[PDB]
């Protein structure tokens, strides 16, 4: 029964600006064995061959620059921006000699540093790795008018970022067992569509306007009823006009709040800070000694 | 006004994920806590904790979602960054803190503070959240942003494809211009991501037929290398294979020096799931002999 657990501790390392995940497991000496994966793929690939050598051997198993858990910089991630990548990786672990293991575009990348260096690779092994095919009928009938359409313009992209077709398709149609749901959930997770603004749309949509949402509402009148009784030292800025707080409402604060202090700041709407953080944090630095 | 963010960067790891913050100060004493809100970071305290750090710890997280934090796949509701920002607090094993708050920050600080009253030695708050009785006392320039911000669709086109929270709200609320210096450390966390680029980039790379012809001198000049060295070389293969099928295999045993040769049975092109423990235990046995 193939494992479909992932249980590595993350370890992360600054690489040219980014943060590169790996696998980092077995003993600290001795010769490290190196785990390159390729498309599109992760070091989830090598969960269930790396423990057969941890025992004996350090196992290491980077995650390429834009996949897996590793950082997602603007690049166009062309094999060139893959070889930088990986070489400041290496560089940045401080290996010297190093065992290689690797896979498809992972082992263009392991033998092209392999070329490059030779007296640090002291074995390599390797499968389904990528060699010159010389024409397109050495490429299987089966993939042929898929792999074809990747490299077609306009299509590939809608195949491979619209539809996910290298993560949908090609992953288990190149896998002659079935994969679980667990696993190509695995494969699935650095390919998700982005977060990205997520957080600030959700925001203004908690905001406690007129009794909604109901909830935020209820939460934020409670601890403004804690405010109007707690002994607790509060300091207040305001600006002029303000936004969530005008001045009418600095005034009415000061009539309800205790033990409070209230700095008029000159200018402003909402980020204060931006209009007159000298006096702000001159102010605080004022008032933490009196808190004792 | 400065616009630089001359603080190095610290992380923890929250409920499985990395958050970041600033750590400046002494390192013992209470801590003054700053938390920030919409669409901000720990930037929005750059200028204001240089006065507070020569007395005083300074602790600026980045809420989860924000700033330099991670991005889980979460509802991002105001509960997610409750829990967030609960285990912040506990993983740095904060006891009494001072906190200084702002907009969602101040939802999040003054809850976190009721809950927890025995902690709070003062609260410096500054446009915070409050119940809003009715939509005219929001201010009329910024009223009808925050209304379609708050309409199905609409508000998502607006906040998410047009960047309206970072382009246009900050800075209408700040009084003087922001520089683009500040509005570029704004934007970062929030930038177009690279999504799914190098799932496409990497089959226009194959060396096929002759191109890109780059990768095909590049790929030529490291088999030529692999068919003179003498390193230890193993190669595992499965029939039908891809890229390596049987016969291909036969011919790398004839032309590559020093390879040992394993056949793993069924394989097309991610033998590692289809026969795991013979490549696994294959490569155990053949790591002493190097
Ligand atoms: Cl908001
Ligand atoms: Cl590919």
């Amino acid at each position: 029964e193939i494992g479909t657990g992932f249980p590595f501790d993350p370890h992360y390392v600054e690489v040219l600006g980014s943060r590169m995940h790996y696998v980092d497991v077995g003993p600290r000496d001795g010769t490290p064995v190196l785990f390159l994966h390729g498309n599109p793929t992760s070091s989830y690939l090598w969960r269930n061959i790396i423990p057969h050598v941890a025992p004996s051997h350090r196992c290491i198993a980077p995650d390429l620059i834009g996949m897996g858990k590793s950082d997602k910089p603007d690049l166009d991630y062309r094999f060139d921006d893959h070889v930088r990548y990986l070489d400041a990786f290496i560089e940045a672990l401080g290996l010297e000699e190093v065992v290689l293991v690797i896979h498809d575009w992972g082992s263009a990348l392991g033998f092209h540093w392999a070329k490059r260096n030779p007296e640090r690779v002291k074995g390599i092994a390797f499968m389904e790795f990528i060699r010159p095919i010389p024409t397109w009928d050495e490429w299987p009938e089966f993939a042929r008018e898929l792999f074809q359409a990747f490299r077609t313009p306009d299509v590939g992209r809608e195949l491979i970022i619209d539809q996910n077709a290298f993560i949908e398709g090609i992953l288990p149609k190149f896998v002659v067992r079935p994969l679980t749901e667990v696993e190509m959930d695995h494969y699935r997770e650095p390919f998700l569509k982005p977060v990205w603004r997520e957080p600030l749309w959700r925001f203004p949509n908690e905001l406690p306007i007129a009794g909604e949402p109901a909830n935020i509402w209820a939460l934020v009148e409670a601890y403004m009823n804690w405010l109007h009784q707690s002994p607790v030292p509060k300091l207040l800025f305001w600006g002029t006009p303000g936004v969530l707080i005008p001045p009418a409402e600095a005034a009415r604060l000061a009539e309800s709040l205790p033990n409070l202090k209230t700095v008029f700041i000159g200018p402003g709407l909402h980020y204060l800070q931006e209009d007159n953080p000298d006096l702000i944090g001159s102010e605080i630095a004022r008032w933490l000694p009196a808190l004792h």
